[PDB]
């Protein structure tokens, strides 16, 4: 029987002509602002250029060359410079290298004997971003996404409440109630409805016009779960909220949660990168007080998908007594080296992908000194942007950025000076989906829109990816202008 | 202000430079047989060949490189065909140059707007492996891992039942209960602990001595669930167990859940493979009775951590109903169906190894795994020195090595005791030669034995002589 791992001359020769395509059409030209963001095509026109269906006979290596650039071609360059629909952007080559390896060795980020560089170098990561919150000890776990983060969060603080809610359940304990801001509210309720809570069970609290939690309606609700027989248990407030970029008062927060005893969880999925800026950090002033942290060092840090880490102060193997199996204890293993390294027990994964490489190794290349350099530009092009705005016709602020989350609308000349009568903020709310469409059709640039509050849809401008400019803001403006001036 | 992104002159050299260092020393050394499958090194030793602390202040292109060849170097080379040690083995190419095409592209699998090929090809994934199960229709989706995968289907199952559990959560339902395998994976239990049934909730059924599930005995627990006033509402059956590799028989079990009105989940993370298998198909015999199938391609196919997909038969838009908070169809985009916001790219690393292969590759790939666990059976028995488990059902060829100091001692009244501890030593010596990983695990009433999972696409006879023939040497004076 011979090995069905292929023939070795060709591995070598397939590889090679992959990297090659990659470096040019996805690393190369995916990155420059010559090139088009996105090469827009109606989904059955796709589904004809890219003959997907998984059939009988396989194929040649020149037909899988083909086939790689087609899949580059058409996928939307989220590297590029005009990349402004999430709250990733930019291709860091040092976390992509880290990528490359990690997929080449492909194992579980399990224990110390499958994974041994992983087992140390998750472990300082996870210690490097402790510090970075303001702990000096604790513990902590990466995540697939931080929206699992929170819950790890919300199913830590049942536990350590209610420690015989992981064998009977929670049917017969009393109604328990969590609060969060209006600004951030999802990951939440969709995390209580997995966790059996039931989305009723998230009380959620009054933001202010800056978008941040207000400390009075959290202690107004507290009171008010209370009167309906309920325990509050959890408090999750946001450091970085994903349209307007609020951060939440820790400081504040902290005391209403101390004076109730409850956990204090911080959602700085995106505003936690913040941290690694000296001058931006006191953004989260207070965080330190948190039981909890989620961070996703894939989002302004540039790590890649994904990144999400979990931070606790926690000492007492909390993680491990929360989500671990129960051991058998018939006969002893003799295992060789120390088990305490390995974290099966601390999630509810098994099998775990490896993410810390990708975000070590571009850590140490940059440094915390260009990481900050980095957080600290991306606020000064946000700054940018807005001042460059108001000095144009038609663009109207949501608020001031708090981040690098930039929100307005764009009023288009058939609209400018129409603003009392009655169905304007209807109109004005037409304007950004159309605009989206023309860019995406274009392939100049993506930001993304939505609506908010009472108001309409308007673009969220998220300034994040490395390689920006100033041309780059400056492009943004005139391009609205342009795209927007029939409208 | 400069772009802080990297000079690209810079970048072409760096990116080429830890291309031919994965080339050179990940797949081509890391796929040898001249070469380790592991340099061991003790944490303590290990933690200062990598000087891993993270500093204020950045390093040289040099230097990464240098940092790059240590991690590889110090790496367990997981595509070695002497790699033995998961129910995952060895380094497609294919699967692999889709890794690297998918991490280059950097996107997250959300909305047709920012992952527009992904999307598509997402769907002929899931559609071609529901078309596997026996299902020309239905849903699905793709999970961090078939432990996710299992906790998704038991919180469909829960909300089919009682939907107002979503608004309203568990206190308001009846006490529920679900019925899994004392052969079962581990993740059933966490799941429901963190799904807040907790757990007691999970009534575990007994196995025979092939280790499959009894249904006789999953009826007997529901019938004494009900008594209790707890209401059934879901069984996990496990198509390809993790030790023995054993399949759970689905027709009687489907019998049974039809007869209770019950979800079927089918836990095929591991043998939901197998389904490319015209020869050795019929293990799932009856898996399209159900309604959910967990399977892991990212195990017997070898896509690549993580490729974990949840099938359902369902058509009515359950998971979006279940988990759900344009200038094109937003049918399209799946945020709705999954608690995850964002989300990995999983689905090109599959789909381009499978457009590579075909069902004809990876067929012939499934029917040789089969082929080589039973040769490696049929050569242990010719040995002295090798006491199988059981006949393997799929590939988990599973065995104790007694040593010459054990031989004829098996009335001796201490001697599974003895022999227990054999696994552990051999562990430690083949890791700390490089020369081959084995797991091992206790199980049952009795103690340590070796589960060689024969999974590489690489493997040949001599791999499996080379197994035994290290084995007997490594053993010969305990
Ligand atoms: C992104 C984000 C999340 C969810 O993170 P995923 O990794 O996409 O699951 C939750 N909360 C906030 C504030 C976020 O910005
Ligand atoms: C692997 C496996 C699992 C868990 O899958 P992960 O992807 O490691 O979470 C569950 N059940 C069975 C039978 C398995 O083989």
């Amino acid at each position: 029987l011979p090995s069905l791992a292929g023939d070795p001359v060709a591995v070598e020769a397939l590889l090679r002509a992959v990297f090659g395509v990659v470096v040019d059409e996805a690393i190369q030209k995916g990155t420059s602002v010559s090139q088009k963001v996105c090469e827009w095509k109606e989904p059955e026109e796709l589904k004809q250029l890219l003959d997907l269906e998984l059939r009988s006979q396989g194929e040649s290596q020149k037909q899988i060359l083909e086939r790689c650039r087609a899949v580059i071609r058409y996928s939307v360059k989220t590297g590029h410079p005009r990349f402004f629909n999430q709250l990733f952007s930019g291709l860091d080559p040092h976390a992509l290298a880290g990528r490359i390896i990690t997929e080449s060795l492909n194992t579980s980020q399990y224990t110390y004997e499958i994974a041994p560089v992983f087992v140390l170098m998750e472990e300082e990561v996870l210690r490097k971003l402790r510090a970075l919150v303001g702990w000096s000890s604790g513990d902590g776990i990466f995540c697939p996404g931080g929206s699992i983060s929170n819950m790890y969060a919300v199913n830590l603080a049942r536990y350590q409440r209610y420690p015989d809610c992981k064998q009977r359940g929670l049917r017969t304990l009393p109604p328990l109630a969590l609060f969060t801001s209006k600004e951030c509210h999802y990951s939440i309720q969709k995390g209580a409805a997995f966790l059996g809570l039931g989305t009723d069970s998230v009380r959620v609290v009054k933001a202010d016009e800056r978008g941040k939690m207000v400390p009075e309606d959290l202690e107004r609700q507290i009171g008010m779960a209370e009167a309906e027989g309920a325990v509050p248990f959890l408090v999750s407030a946001t450091s970085g909220t994903t349209v307007l970029g609020a951060f939440d008062p820790l400081e504040a927060i902290a005391d209403v949660c101390q004076r109730h005893g409850l956990w204090l969880h911080v959602d700085a999925a995106w505003g936690g990168s913040v941290l690694l800026s000296q001058t931006h950090r006191h953004l989260l002033d207070g965080i330190q007080r948190a039981d909890s942290v989620a961070w996703n060092p894939h989002k302004l840090l540039a790590a890649g998908l994904q990144c999400s880490a979990l931070l606790l102060q926690d000492t007492s193997n909390l993680l491990k007594r929360c989500h671990g199996s129960q051991a058998s204890y018939l006969f002893q293993q003799d295992k060789f080296y120390d088990v305490a390294l390995d974290t099966g027990d601390k999630v509810v994964q098994c099998g775990r992908r490896v993410d810390c490489l990708k975000l070590w190794l571009m850590w140490k290349a940059q440094g915390d000194q260009g990481l900050e350099r980095r957080i600290d530009q991306a606020f000064v092009l946000a700054r940018y942007l807005v001042e460059e705005m108001k000095k144009r016709e038609g663009f109207e602020l949501v608020m001031e950025p708090e981040f690098v989350n930039v929100c307005f609308w764009f009023v288009p000349p058939s609209l400018r000076g129409k603003q009392e009568s009655p169905d304007y903020h209807e109109r004005l709310s037409k304007v950004a989906p159309v605009l989206k469409e023309r860019m995406v059709k274009e392939g100049s640039m993506m930001i993304g829109y939505q609506p908010h509050g009472t108001r309409g849809n308007f673009f969220r401008v998220v300034v994040a990816n490395s390689a920006l400019t100033c041309a780059d803001m400056d492009f943004l403006l005139n391009e609205l202008e342009r795209l927007g001036q029939d409208l």
